[PDB]
């Protein structure tokens, strides 16, 4: 089979609570390093920000939106990285260069990962997936998010290209939040 994510039987959820747009894992522990997986989505594609704690290898919280303006989502961003201590970004921009300049404006801290090729969006894919495998990867226990996990798929092309996406037409912003995420464990 196609499926992306073979090691789903090691995937470790996790109790949460909805406060808001934000599903809660565990709040801000001073002691701990955080960092964001932000995935960036134009028209009906959801923008996504995952906070993971380094320190515990788990998602301790994220963040779903869609429709909003750019202005919007970057100082819903900026808000959850002060909340959890001034966590670094790791953004997917590749939506055009409108959201890089509001990224810059609002003075956010972030390394854009190009993801401008089939071959670096297989590799944040592929961590993400052989983390799962070896039992590294948690998150909230919530239905959505593990829908695109277990809908993940490849897709050969006539060329020979790997395409990742979503099964039919549905939703993967939540599987590159993650991926980009996951990009900082070690």
């Amino acid at each position: 089979m196609n499926s992306v994510f073979s090691g789903l039987d090691m995937l470790i959820l996790l109790p949460y609570e909805r406060r808001g747009t934000r599903l809660v894992v565990e709040d801000y522990r001073p002691d701990h390093i955080y960092c964001i997986g932000a995935d960036f989505g134009k028209n009906q594609d959801y923008s996504v920000f995952s906070v993971l704690d380094l320190d515990t290898g788990a998602i301790a919280c994220l963040e779903r939106m869609n429709g909003a303006t750019w202005s919007d989502q970057v100082a819903r961003l900026k808000a959850l990285s002060e909340d959890y201590g001034h966590a670094y970004v790791v953004a997917d921009t590749w939506v055009g260069d409108a959201i890089a300049e509001e990224l810059d404006a609002q003075g956010i801290n972030y390394t854009p990962l190009p993801v401008k090729s089939s071959s670096v969006k297989e590799q944040l894919i592929s961590n993400l997936a052989l983390l799962m495998e070896k039992g590294q990867v948690a998150v909230p226990n919530d239905k959505t998010i593990l829908d695109e996990l277990r809908n993940f798929r490849y897709y050969r092309t006539a060329s020979g290209n790997q395409v990742m996406r979503a099964y039919g037409r549905g939703h993967d912003d939540i599987v590159m939040s993650l991926a980009l995420a996951y990009s900082q464990y070690e």
